[PDB]
């Protein structure tokens, strides 16, 4: 144990929570309490820290620095994906969300219909066969936690800065954050590239937010720091209020809309009747540049990213033969009826891989091989698990827990001219065995 | 008259307010939720708050911010004065005796305080005939609300920003506030006169405490701004926990204490036992630096404050005859030590004064009042409110040397009642700001 955080005496952990939960109060590491019924609607109200790991887990520095080279590769890979209609179209109509998000884009394609931004995030695990980074889900549509990220770096540097050589541990290795601002910095060259210096930005959000203080944090940075004003309208609302002009110019609650930016609408459950598909359908329509467009939501659908992975896909939409190299070394090996790994790699060796639908099948069962519910066969990722301890509702306790570190990037391009294309930091979410916020412990 | 604005608008705003509120922490424990006043980050609420400033004449503001050095450089005197004080409250309440007791005990040892410093707050009225700005009140221990206070400045630039337009008010006439800054500036100044680099600063804090924030955001300020350790503990925490050293430094917890900041201590619900007297005699016979010594405390109780205001009283501890008179001007009237202006003049025109048969005598308070949109727990309605004004002092010294003295931002106090839907507490009121002019 090189700190497994376990051992530190209960008097000394007594006092760095204690710590803890001072700073998460001063520095609005808040959210609406899920005990308290208006918190998600009504800010100022019901409010708690953020359930939390005391102290970061750790993390090798080489694996971070390997994520990082991956955030701007990943974000042109997106945007390449997305420009291919008929691979999207022909992949995923094969759920009725998904078959309603495909309509949308056909309506686009149908109207031939750039300045494209993303922010996005690529969460990694480290697996322990190979003792590979490897990527766990591409989020390309409203990624929470660049604020939260942000603030527990924070947290862990204040956290270390009081206690690290009393335990050995110095904030350095806590790595530096920028999360939320570079999010706001790219907003605001987006509205800034539509050049309308009228124009609000749209933050589309759901109707229960508990986490609104991240959103309302982002908006105050746009507000005093970028001069931008934005406004927040749920998608029925959107529905309501939303017209498009006869020149193509979003305008909600009486103004022009340069920019809008999703913090919802990626899942079922936002789109309750067909108000809100009224509302998703009229934004991506009107020339307002979407964060992020219909195409990109799409090859962040589970369908696409296993296709993806699949042998000689991905290389289909990469030139870059080091960049083709970096992202198939992050990327968990997934197949379909292929013979060679999938009778017999994985019936000799049915240790990795589990077979998933497009209940999972392991180990003995997968044998489910010998006789050829569970449609494709992926390699089998081995988490890291860890000592903790962990602060809830004012209460910690100790835990073994594992970690996915996720790294956001930032992209903005007019017709060519790439204007950001970044690594824009990080946030983690640990779990037991929805768990808790984190950071990360270099090497 | 913002009762005269669109109720949606309204809603608006608030909803801005809430959210400000809970990005700049401005917020307590709720009193509704049992752990909130001890678990930091559990059971927040928002501060009761005013959405918006009501008005007040510019000259007044500069007026009072003037006075801050002047009442910082009285309190001191007085405080020096143990026999005056001995005079005027051997009279009585078991509290104020208890404070006298350990007064006695230092003038018996013959105490030496050669650093003496405070962080006090004098609280005002603007009175609605004469048009004069009044003292209230002056507060020499413990002053709550400079976090809170510079907050509640924030917030109202922040909306009048956004709405002043519409509204016809620019963000520009609240008065800008320093007072947390000031506050964490004099307890540096103060650990450095000290001069035990290794020392920390202990503040004294109440069992319960819904109001930590302003409280660790000081300590913030002081570890991360200027270097400087500090501890909370409650009195019966420094009876347990501290001693003296040989040499007279004081030691709380097994660390040097340079410098001891009152959050607590004020009240007689502060001492339910003989615990937290010790610790009180305890920290004031050692060489900590007090904030304030128990002198102060005794020059802001009620019978002093009569004291001092009654005719002459106050040329005994002051020489500047301009700065008595400024003193004078935001004097109301204060009598009885056997006056025939008792029931007299006020018998007859009682709707002035206060006090006598039909804790002594004043001239009546006639506050201005304005509409107002109040705030709590999460729910909005319109008032008609009056407004106190707390301008903060600061003041350090080492013998002779003044380091700081310095009027320090302010805090508002605004509050309903009478007149309409309430119940006397405040139900402490609202924070609030002013709008110059
Ligand atoms: N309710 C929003 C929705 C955002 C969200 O669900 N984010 C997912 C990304 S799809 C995440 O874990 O990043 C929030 O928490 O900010
Ligand atoms: N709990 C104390 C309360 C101290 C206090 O109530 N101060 C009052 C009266 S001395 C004030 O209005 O300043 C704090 O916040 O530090
Ligand atoms: N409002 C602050 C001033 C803080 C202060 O003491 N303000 C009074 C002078 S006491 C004022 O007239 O603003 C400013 O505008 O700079």
């Amino acid at each position: 144990p090189l700190f497994d955080y376990h051992r530190i005496d209960q008097k000394l952990l007594q006092n760095i929570v204690y710590d803890a939960l001072v700073w998460s109060t001063l520095n609005c590491l808040l959210v609406g309490d899920k005990s308290v019924q208006r918190s998600g609607r009504v800010p100022g109200v019901g409010l708690v820290h953020l359930p939390l790991s005391l102290l970061p887990g750790p993390f090798p520095e080489s694996h971070w620095k390997q994520g990082c080279e991956l955030a701007p590769i990943f974000n042109e890979l997106v945007d390449r994906v997305s420009l291919d209609g008929k691979f999207l179209q022909e992949s995923l109509s094969r759920d009725e969300f998904t078959s309603r998000l495909l309509d949308i884009h056909s309506k686009m394609l149908q109207i031939n219909k750039d300045i494209r931004m993303g922010i996005v995030r690529s969460d990694y695990m480290i697996d322990e066969k190979t003792k590979s980074l490897l990527q766990i889900e591409m989020n390309t549509i409203s990624t929470s936690f660049a604020l939260i990220g942000c603030l527990m770096t924070g947290l862990h540097k204040s956290l270390l800065s009081q206690y690290g050589k009393f335990l050995g541990l110095n904030s350095n290795r806590v790595p530096a954050n920028n999360a939320v601002d570079q999010s706001a910095e790219a907003l605001a060259k987006a509205w800034s590239e539509y050049n309308n210096p009228r124009a609000a930005i749209l933050v589309v959000v759901q109707v229960e937010e508990r986490n609104m203080y991240e959103q309302h944090y982002i908006s105050a940075l746009l507000r005093e720091k970028h001069h931008i004003r934005s406004i927040r309208k749920t998608l029925t609302e959107i529905d309501q209020e939303g017209k498009i002009l006869p020149d193509g110019t979003l305008s909600v609650d009486g103004q022009a809309i340069s920019v809008v930016y999703f913090r919802a609408g990626y899942t079922p459950k936002d789109y309750p009747s067909e108000s809100e598909w009224r509302a998703r359908l009229l934004m991506e329509q009107s020339s307002a540049i979407k964060c992020p467009t219909i195409s990109y939501h799409l090859v962040g659908t589970k369908k696409i990213q296993q296709e993806l992975a699949k042998p000689g896909v991905l290389e289909r939409f990469v030139e870059n033969k080091d960049h083709i190299a970096k992202l198939r070394a992050c990327f968990a090996g997934l197949w379909s009826l292929e013979d060679s790994d999938i009778v017999k790699k994985a019936i000799e060796n049915p240790e990795l891989f589990v077979m998933k639908p497009q209940n999972n099948i392991y180990g003995d069962e997968l044998r489910e091989t010998l006789l050829k519910a569970a449609y494709i066969l992926m390699q089998r990722i081995f988490p890291a698990t860890s000592p903790a301890i962990l602060v809830r509702d004012g209460n910690w306790d100790t835990g073994h827990v594992i970690s996915e570190a996720g790294i956001f990037g930032t992209y903005l391009r007019n017709k060519d001219k790439i204007i950001i294309n970044n690594e824009s930091g990080y946030m983690v979410r640990t779990k037991i065995s929805f768990g808790v916020v984190d950071t990360v412990y270099l090497t």
